[PDB]
């Protein structure tokens, strides 16, 4: 089909898609909208939420609905319905944890105050949650790479802007992380993106 | 297979599970806990949260994860990817809902302030945004009964709870509501499930 992505000049909620379609090497229109465009966007939107992908004109929203759609019959799946759970299982534990943070929160002192509370309070049980989780093995799910490997990558690079030494001590979690910039389509999507803070 | 689900005492994130086993029929033992013997509990967990599904000794987590694990290859799933992608998006925009409201926050007053303003205030344009994709349609997503009206009538059953006028403008939410409660295998976990507020 034709696919025309919608959300913000931002990585955010859309990165996870745009890494898919990378890795998959399908053909896609990145919609960057700006504020002033959100008004007159959101009016089409089905809850008001963006990121959207239309294909071949119906409109699908949620981005992780979206990756699980992207990425259903290929290999970033997960090989079996168990693999797949604990692909979706992860994914949701990383976006249960980046929905916490005030990212609409006007009052800067109070959104700051609460970034580094959640950074230096919550997020160490996480990380070494994860970090047991992959133990030893090369990918978080399974052999071979999955989206939940590119989520936790998408994830910790933005939890990295406000908490740079997150992973000092979880090596393995940097390793993860390097393993899956290395991938060639994703390092070349890397490399070219529009460089924004989130 | 041989079913273990963990949880507390409450409808609150297993019930979407309880009720697709009830639907497909399918045995398992209903393992309520209690928060004295959480912390016991807690620390052989693999993220720390509940609930947990055991799969013939094999531990899943996370409510949803588990949910789309349970219906893959139902009837309840969607019956094309697209639709699969319309049933999990609906999900998680009810998800995203529920989770804003600050079930264990122990500051009384921003609890009673944030619940507040979520019900006054987003609470109508979500009813409004989901009346409207419903229009008049049988049930949310294609033209049989999925897992997304099991959430529908899970989620709007805990809003009501606190906001009993929810639905006063949206009948067609409420004809939803009813249809899912009708669902003989429905209907009766509903009679025998154990009361509770939550
Ligand atoms: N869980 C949803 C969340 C979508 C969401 O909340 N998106 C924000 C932008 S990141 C939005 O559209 N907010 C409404 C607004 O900006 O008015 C997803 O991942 O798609
Ligand atoms: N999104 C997760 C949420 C899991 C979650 O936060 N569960 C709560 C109970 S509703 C919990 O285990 N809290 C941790 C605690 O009580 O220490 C899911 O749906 O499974
Ligand atoms: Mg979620």
């Amino acid at each position: 089909p034709n696919y025309k992505l919608t959300y913000f000049n931002m990585r955010g909620r859309a990165e996870i898609i745009r890494y898919i379609f990378a890795y998959l090497d399908i053909q896609y229109e990145d919609h960057r909208i700006e504020q002033a465009d959100w008004p007159e966007i959101k009016s089409t939107l089905p809850f008001g939420k963006i990121p959207i992908l239309e294909v071949d004109g119906l409109t699908l929203h949620q981005s992780l609905a979206i990756a699980r759609y992207l990425t259903k019959n290929t290999d970033l799946a997960g090989n079996t319905e168990m693999e797949q759970c604990h692909v979706d299982a992860i994914v949701d534990t990383l976006d249960d944890f980046m929905s916490c943070f005030p990212w609409a929160e006007k009052k800067q002192d109070v959104k700051e105050q609460m970034f580094n509370e959640l950074l230096t309070y919550n997020a160490p049980h996480l990380m070494q949650d994860l970090d047991t989780y992959l133990g030893g093995r090369e990918w978080l799910i399974g052999n071979s790479v999955t989206w939940a490997d590119f989520y936790w990558e998408i994830c910790s690079t933005t939890l990295l802007v406000f908490k740079p030494d997150l992973l000092d001590n979880h090596p393995r979690l940097v390793t993860l992380r390097k393993k899956v910039q290395a991938i060639p389509a994703v390092a070349n999507w890397i490399k070219r993106r529009p460089q924004t803070k989130l």
